């Protein structure tokens, strides 16, 4: 009926901000080679204040060289004694975010770890000081090399925590003058972290925020008792159609209302990874075509704006928030300066499903909502109105100001299903607009890269999406013909988050490709036991990279070759001997058309008219037999979709 909004009995919890995740894993991979101005425009839609999603929080993966959902991300310490703070693209992304929003909040969190941290075990808690040292060096490097202040450091994404590790991490941060860095734990479920904090005063002292993943808007009693800030430190992960916007809309309000969570952070920030990788197009917007410049400002961007443009971290929720009589919810916030923001959502069940969890049916129907401003809100003769209707549709439209000048501090509105209203004293709102970007286009059907770049802007050549191992631009000054190559740089299995393959692999191109010729120069660095491959029709990647089938053309340093149907090498198409050794360059060609494949070694047929599965489709790929050094040069692909 009537809903009272008031602050005379005090405020709710402090609001900590809305954010998104770049990482877990390689979700921003394809953003870095967007041409200008589109790349800058994408970033404006994400981070520019009073424009698009206007995000308050950016959380990034701390790469550990393992597969972490849509690819690998490179570590700052590939090996013991190795330190490099310029690999990958999270440094670049954090700086671009800070340029747009100097007050953006920065978080880092590991998914995988370089294998050498485990000292012979796939376990990061073998040497607590060593793992803490590794993580803290990332934070120091962020400051020393990029002028980035990391505000929050997590533990181990969706993996066990170790209470002694968390304490050592606090001790190490303090030892390095990083008292201001806060710890969030444990980026998994509410338990066991929540009860651990009630039982261990020392643990309680060093954990600042309980961060839980996909809580379905609820928390648990132990977490409320702790007194700690509670965050949905990872949510969303739903395709960014209108359904995902509805999911984002509902949980943004109800994570606080139902579970006292004062921050929600969406996985992921932007869908800049091939769509047929796991969880495709599950970013706040889509930018997965750097070759064309095409991107899509999806509905979740404007759902975000309904909160972010009219709140800031440090505002406070009112005590008077809740659900509507006939479905939906409302929150309200103030900044203690006379501003008020009211956010109303009526997302229907059929149109707001997240992937995790699935809610049983709830009803939503037309209703009239009356709001009355009591307490300090009593003045406020006017409020600005921003409106979105999902599903068709209209996004983030500014409507006529509502006037409360009748002395009652009261208004009403006709709500229907799947709407968002933001009513605010703030006058800074804006629906940012750039002109439309180029039309969508498939990955180029002829594509080449000679890797000849002496000072690359990023550590890896464009469009190559590593799915196990790490491939990087490599300069060999002791050579003239292959001075600039692409090298696989892992020499041992990471402490894995995913089930990384036993072979390294980087995929590129158009997943719909069915007939293709792939060519590449390859160089095997390990004598006798080394091996490399080129492939096509590679059908799976990311978390499922172990499952990948296709056509794989292997050569080995013992003078042999293999043609397999699977990355694991269990299914043989052909095999035989080849004039192949380590430490010399060979040019591999693989042609796949219809039912048949052929392979050439240095332009001479090695095997031909070999029967392969068909129909079949997938990316092109390169890689190495195990975690071993190898180089690649003069990559070429021609394909038909
Ligand atoms: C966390 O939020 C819950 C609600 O989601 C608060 O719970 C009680 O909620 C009912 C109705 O939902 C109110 O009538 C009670 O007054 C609330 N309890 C109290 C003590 O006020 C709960 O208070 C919140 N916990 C915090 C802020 O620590
Ligand atoms: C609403 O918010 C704005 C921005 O936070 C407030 O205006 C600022 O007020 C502070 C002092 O309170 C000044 O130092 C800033 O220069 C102001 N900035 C802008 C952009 O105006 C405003 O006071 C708040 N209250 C109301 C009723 O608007
Ligand atoms: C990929 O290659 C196969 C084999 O050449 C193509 O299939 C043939 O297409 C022709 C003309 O379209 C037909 O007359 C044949 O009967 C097809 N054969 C088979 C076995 O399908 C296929 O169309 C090609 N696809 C692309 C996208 O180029
Ligand atoms: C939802 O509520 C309305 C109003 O009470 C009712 O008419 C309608 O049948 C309900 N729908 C479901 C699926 O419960
Ligand atoms: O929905 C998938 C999500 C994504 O893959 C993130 O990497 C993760 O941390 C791991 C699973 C979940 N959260
Ligand atoms: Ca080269
Ligand atoms: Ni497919």
């Amino acid at each position: 009926g009537a809903y009272v909004l008031d602050d005379s009995d005090g405020l709710g919890r402090e609001f900590d901000g809305i954010g998104a995740v770049s990482g877990g894993g390689a979700t921003s991979r394809l953003l870095v080679n967007y041409p200008e101005p589109y790349r800058s425009e994408i970033l404006d839609y994400l981070f520019k204040p009073n424009f698009g999603a206007s995000l308050h929080i950016l959380k990034v993966e701390i790469g550990g060289d393992g597969q972490t959902t849509d690819g690998t991300e490179p570590s700052h310490m590939h090996y013991e004694l190795d330190e490099n703070y310029f690999r990958g693209y999270e440094w670049w992304l954090m700086k671009e975010a800070k340029k747009r929003n100097p007050d953006i909040i920065l978080m880092g969190l590991p998914w995988s770890f370089p294998g050498w941290l485990g000292k012979g075990f796939s376990w990061p808690y073998v040497n607590l000081q060593l793992t803490a040292y590794y993580v803290v060096r990332w934070i120091l490097g962020a400051k020393h090399y990029h002028d980035l202040d990391i505000d929050y450091i997590g533990i181990w994404n969706e993996r066990p925590f170790d209470a002694n590790y968390i304490k050592e991490l606090r001790k190490m941060l303090d030892y390095q003058g990083l008292q201001r860095v806060r710890i969030i734990a444990s980026d998994n479920l509410w338990e066991p972290i929540s009860s651990s904090l009630l039982l261990d005063q020392e643990l309680w002292k060093v954990v600042d925020v309980i961060g839980a993943h996909y809580p379905g808007t609820y928390t648990v009693w132990n977490a409320k008792m702790s007194g700690k800030k509670l965050w949905s430190s990872e949510d969303f992960s739903t395709i960014n159609s209108n359904v995902g916007a509805g999911c984002w809309s509902r949980i943004l309000n109800q994570n606080y209302i139902n579970g006292n969570m004062t921050s929600t952070i969406a996985w992921n920030l932007v869908a800049s990874y091939y769509e047929e990788l796991p969880y495709g197009r599950s970013g706040l917007m889509t930018a997965q075509e750097p070759w064309s410049g095409h991107y899509v400002v999806a509905s979740p961007i404007w759902v975000s704006a309904h909160t972010t443009q009219f709140t800031q971290p440090g505002w406070y929720y009112l005590k008077t928030v809740g659900h509507l009589e006939k479905g939906g919810s409302y929150v309200a916030l103030t900044d203690g300066l006379g501003n008020l923001t009211i956010i109303i959502e009526t997302m229907s069940h059929q149109h707001s499903m997240c992937i995790r969890p699935y809610l049983p049916y709830y009803n939503v129907s037309h209703q009239l909502a009356t709001f009355t401003l009591k307490g300090s809100l009593r003045e406020i003769q006017e409020l600005q109105v921003w409106y979105t209707k999902l599903g068709q549709r209209l996004h983030f439209k500014q409507l006529d100001t509502l006037w409360l000048l009748d002395g009652s501090g009261s208004f009403t509105l006709e709500l229907e299903e799947d709407e968002i209203f933001t009513l605010t004293t703030l006058t800074t709102g804006r629906k940012g607009s750039y002109p439309p970007p180029p039309s969508s286009k498939p990955f180029p059907t002829n594509y080449k890269d000679d890797f000849n770049v002496e000072y690359p802007l990023f550590s890896e050549a464009p469009n190559f999406a590593d799915q196990t191992g790490v491939f990087e631009y490599y300069m060999n000054n002791e050579d003239r013909e292959h001075r600039f190559t692409l090298r696989q740089v892992l020499n041992q299995r990471p402490i894995t988050w995913a089930a990384d393959a036993s072979s390294t692999i980087s995929v590129i191109g158009d997943h719909h490709w069915t007939n293709m010729t792939v060519q590449c120069d390859v160089y095997i660095e390990t004598p006798r036991s080394g091996g490399v491959f080129i492939a096509g029709r590679v059908n799976k990647g990311g978390i499922l990279i172990r499952s990948a089938t296709g056509v794989f053309f292997w050569i080995f340093a013992n003078g042999s070759y293999r043609v397999t149907a699977d990355l694991g090498g269990w299914i043989t198409y052909a095999s035989g001997h080849a004039d192949v050794t380590a430490k010399r360059w060979y040019t591999l060609t693989l042609g796949i058309k219809g039912y048949f494949a052929f392979g050439m070694l240095n332009g001479t047929i090695l095997w031909k008219n070999v029967r392969v599965k068909y129909p079949g489709h997938g990316w092109a790929a390169i890689g190495t037999h195990t975690f071993e050094f190898a180089q690649f040069d003069n990559f070429r692909v021609e394909a038909a979709r």
